Parts: C-alpha cells; structure tokens; sequence
C-alpha cells in the first residue's frame, strides 16, 4: 500500500501540503498579484494567495501559492533572502 501525500518543500524542509492546499481552495478565492510576484514563462500574471508559516526551529516564512495552468496547477514560493525563492513540488 502507499498513500498520495504531494507536498511542496520549503526550506528547512518545510513542506506545504498540497491537500491543504486544496481544502484551502474549497473556501478562500485566489486574489490579484501583488507587484514583483514571479510572472510565468510568457510574462503571464497569476493569481495568488500569501501566508506566514511558522517553521520548526520557531521562525516565520512568508509563502506565495500561485494558481497556474502549469501542472499540478498550483506553485510555491517562500520570501528570501533576496527575492522569491521556489519550493520545488515533490510526490512521495
């Protein structure tokens, strides 16, 4: 047996999982980009919602979740250091 659990990774392995990002969806709308969010390939302009996350060491990380027609139709990225960093997507 094995169970679908997708996730996206964060640094310090700090995965967002991509059934709660689902279940997110199911009640809050994706909103308008804010200026400097990444753009897609072609410049396209994404809808997306932000949050702050606490991490397990006790810091906070700001993460974009971008709604895209890019499988699997959603991306992550997490605020640095230095500009939007991506939380590459993994399926276990």
């Amino acid at each position: 047996a094995a169970m679908a659990d997708p996730y996206f990774e964060c640094s310090m392995n700090t995965a967002v999982s991509f059934s709660g990002i689902i279940f997110y969806e199911q009640s809050h709308e994706y909103l308008d980009a804010e200026p400097g969010d990444p753009e897609g390939p072609n410049g396209e302009i994404y809808p997306a919602r932000r949050f702050t996350r606490v991490r397990r060491d006790g810091s906070d990380v700001l993460i974009l979740i971008q709604s895209l027609d890019e499988y699997p139709l959603r991306r992550a990225y997490e605020k640095t250091e230095q500009g939007w960093r991506l939380c590459p997507f993994h399926k276990p």
